[PDB]
């Protein structure tokens, strides 16, 4: 079996990369460990940057998004009883973000991939990578018991945090950066109208709360929760009572509650590996880095890694410029570290930490008061929130 | 013995407050524990904000400053081999800072006080405060052995961190915020031309370094040093070799070194007390709060507390508005917390901390790269550096 670019993983990264490549005439095969239905059952991200919205259009997979996605021009931050709005559009020079669920994007791409007929192998068991430093690397996997080999020129590891690709690079070639936060997010998806037309991030003494949305009739809420909590310990009712307890009263009063469609706990983490490649293997998305969701950068960073890898593969195949591929990590890492810093900052100012002394609490409050009341402070939040510019290469 | 306003301490705060009050017709007596020469021997701050420069003019003590002070329009920050300049003037909307030593300001005020004939009692031993909540508080002290009593309407505690005034307020009425940093600054004053026309803050792997000045022929340099260091362990030569080791080579090459006129180690600290008053006692300057010197806010905060207290005392004496004095702490604390936050931020990004993991180091570097390369980031540094606006009261 043979292809040009082998792609491990069919989440947003793998599908987006694959779609881009296919439209340009570069053969690519995707290997996914799960079934399509399993991948489609993941409720995750909901905020997309301008850059990602353009990459979807470029991949020709934007019809449904242009119809159903909500364009937001601001986000609110509530702390100490007051609600402060950040005008993203005015402060960033006219950029906005688009709210459209990750499940939707994945569904749009999977459909687009099916229609064009490109190769996708689900239930690809025991994927293994070989000859990463040769001229002809290959992948082996098991489809219903028999071991099959797939030959390619390059391998794109788009298998997420627990994927096999990052684990395939000799640990001594890698430099790992990581911070684990002492809390997670308990998220809840409901078929009720969102409480606000825009998102509300909330710093409350009991912990962080976030009011988000998926459509005009579907909502998503999160509340900061310690690592000891179990999802079965949180009935729908306990969640609504806690959410209400963390929001300003004029917001809590108009909250339409309802039974959960999905409920889960996601732990917060920061993680970066350098470099992001090894021989003919290139990492993209969660396979290479993790950000706490506070800044909504995860899926967005995945898009920029992919945007970069794709353009570098094009130069390589169409222009015979195979040497530019060495620049992948340098290019990606610049944007990644700034997104990691924004995510970390957002996380530290909106969440309540366990053993904080009096001084740190006052500083946290003052960070908010300064950044939310200063035109220059608001602009730092805004330009980072909408998304810093993609570097163009060459 | 009787006066209207008793002032404890003859450093910048006490003298400035006293001078302002005197010019407006409000009698005031200053009690200082040391001799004039001792106070004059302290080498400390060198950077003055616009607001402080105007308060000096208002006190009519600005002739020498207008002549010898250096107006700076920018400051440089060096990290990872590169030097980045922050244009304060362009970024803050035209404000600048003025470099004029603290010793000079103190000398100008002491001279001004002498000429106008206001009462200053040096070597005022064992100062004690009494009847703080009555209508007539008083101060007792010892001048060459005999105990004298001074009656007044109000007491301004301008006695610094180790003064008696903060210690005179019942500890249960006070709320203390404090952070101690695991390092200090080893400063050196030399009679050599400064290495740059503007200040250079430096983040280097060996620790922080700062190149400052006092005049066109006098310089002041600092290098971050751990708490274990003793000044007698640092010969002039050891200092120059370390300073040079922490600066970019094109800067180190042109450094004119020389024997020290003064050399000392100042530990870094953050400290705030709330409220800043008790009955007829009002705290000002270091008596109420400490900031690490990284943002040059100490003497500047002292000026704003004093500017506020003075205007409130004027309303009280001239207008019979004695009730406005209750607003002192609320007014002062707003500016103080923002200055404390700026100082903390500057400190955390320019200094090397002892037990930092890989992630934090990368974030520290990225903080600098973001704030120094973003127009909005640069503006946050600039408006804070020149000094946020003084609140006007009423
Ligand atoms: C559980 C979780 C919750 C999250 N929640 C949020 C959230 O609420 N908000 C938010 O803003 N962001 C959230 N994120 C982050 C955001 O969803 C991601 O950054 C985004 O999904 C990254 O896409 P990806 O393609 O890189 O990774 P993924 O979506 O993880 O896709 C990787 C894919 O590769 C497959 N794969 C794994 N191992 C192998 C293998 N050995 N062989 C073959 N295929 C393999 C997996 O089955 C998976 O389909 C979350 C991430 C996770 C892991
Ligand atoms: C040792 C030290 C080093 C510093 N170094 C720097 C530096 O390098 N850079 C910088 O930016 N800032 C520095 N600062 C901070 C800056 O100098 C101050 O914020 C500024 O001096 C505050 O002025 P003040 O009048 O409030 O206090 P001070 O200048 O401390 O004056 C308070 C005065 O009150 C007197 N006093 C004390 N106790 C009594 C008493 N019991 N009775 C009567 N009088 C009393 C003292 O003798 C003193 O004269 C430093 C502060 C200190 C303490
Ligand atoms: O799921 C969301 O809608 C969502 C929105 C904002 C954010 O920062 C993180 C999130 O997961
Ligand atoms: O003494 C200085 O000149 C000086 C300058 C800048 C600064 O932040 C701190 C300082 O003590
Ligand atoms: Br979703
Ligand atoms: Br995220
Ligand atoms: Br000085
Ligand atoms: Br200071």
């Amino acid at each position: 079996m043979k292809t040009q670019v082998a792609i491990i993983g069919a989440g947003p990264s793998g599908l987006l990369l694959g779609q881009l490549l296919h439209k340009a005439g570069i053969d690519n095969v995707i290997l996914e460990r799960q079934t399509p239905d399993y991948v489609l059952g993941r409720i995750r991200a909901g905020v997309l940057e301008q850059g990602m919205v353009d990459l979807l259009r470029e991949a020709g997979v934007d019809r449904r998004m242009a119809r159903d996605g909500l364009v937001h021009e601001g986000v609110e931050i509530a702390f100490a009883g007051q609600r402060r709005r950040i005008d993203l559009k005015r402060l960033s020079g006219g950029k906005t973000v688009t709210v459209y669920g990750q499940t939707e994007v994945t569904r749009d791409l999977m459909e687009a991939r099916e229609a064009c007929g490109a190769t996708t192998v689900y239930q690809a068991a025991e994927v293994r990578l070989h000859d990463l430093q040769g001229e002809r690397p290959y992948v082996t996997f098991e489809r219903d018991g028999e071991r099959l080999r797939l030959d390619c020129d390059y391998i794109a590891g788009c298998d997420g945090f627990h994927g096999i690709s990052r684990q395939s690079i000799p640990a001594e070639r890698l430099k790992v950066f990581e911070r684990v936060y002492p809390f997670g997010w308990l998220g809840l998806l409901a078929d009720t109208p969102p409480v606000s037309h825009e998102l509300i991030y909330a710093n409350h003494p009991r912990g962080f709360a976030l009011c988000s949305q998926r459509s005009a009739t579907r909502s998503r809420y999160y509340v900061q929760v310690p690592l000891s909590e179990k999802v079965e310990d949180w009935s729908d009712e306990r969640f609504w009572t806690e959410l209400k307890a963390r929001l300003p009263s004029e917001v809590a009063e108009k909250l339409v509650t309802g039974p959960s469609l999905e409920k889960s706990i996601a732990p917060l983490r920061s993680f970066v590996v350098e470099p992001m490649q090894h021989g003919r293997l290139f990492l993209a998305g969660d396979a290479a880095h993790i950000v706490p969701p506070t800044g909504a950068k995860g899926l967005n960073l995945a898009a920029s890694d992919v945007s970069t890898l794709y353009r570098l593969l094009l130069k390589a195949y169409r222009e015979g410029r195979g040497e530019l591929l060495e620049r992948y990590s340098a290019i990606c890492l610049r944007r990644i570290w700034k997104a990691e810093r924004f995510s970390w900052w957002m996380t530290s100012v909106l969440h309540r930490f366990p053993d904080t002394d009096a001084f740190s609490q006052r500083i946290q409050q003052t960070e908010l008061e300064y950044y939310l009341g200063s035109e220059a402070g608001l602009a730092t939040i805004a330009e980072n929130y909408v998304g810093l510019p993609y570097e163009e290469i060459e």
